[PDB]
């Protein structure tokens, strides 16, 4: 896979951030994860993690997958590096979202999130306490 560039433009909600991708507004959506909504347990504290993530950032960048790159509501499907940081596997490793809608041709890095979610379960963080 390969980084590609992007700015932000609205952070969300955990696991859905609006950036700009080759000059025109897109609704990205986090491959392998799911946080929990705003209103629901650790919905709020996903939320931050994400919009603190993406608007520290110096620079944010997307990365498809082999496969589909948008889904059924138009959003696009990536996993997106604050200054070189994935979002998706940072979330999944302080027990902000799980490993979820894991595809076959759309999971590159699904171990490498897995091994981040051991870890968040051993620690007992957040949706695991
Ligand atoms: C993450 C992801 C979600 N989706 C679709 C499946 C779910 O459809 P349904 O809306 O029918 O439940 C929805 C979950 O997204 P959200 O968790 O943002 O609600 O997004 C994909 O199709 N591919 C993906 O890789
Ligand atoms: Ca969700």
């Amino acid at each position: 896979l390969h980084k590609e560039p992007a700015t932000l433009i609205k952070a969300i909600d955990g696991d859905t951030v609006k950036a700009m991708y080759k000059g025109q507004p897109m609704t990205f959506r986090l491959l392998l994860v799911d946080t929990p909504e705003f209103n629901e347990k650790y919905g709020p504290e996903a939320s931050a993690f994400t919009k603190k993530m993406v608007e520290n950032a110096k620079k944010i960048e997307v990365e498809f997958d082999k496969g589909q790159r948008t889904d059924k509501y138009g959003r696009g499907l990536a996993y997106i590096y604050a200054d070189g940081k994935m979002v998706n596997e940072a979330l999944v490793r302080q027990g902000l979202a799980k490993v979820a809608y894991v595809y076959k041709g759309n999971n590159t890095h699904e171990q490498l999130l897995r091994k981040a979610e051991a870890q968040a379960k051993k620690e007992k963080l957040n949706i695991w306490s």
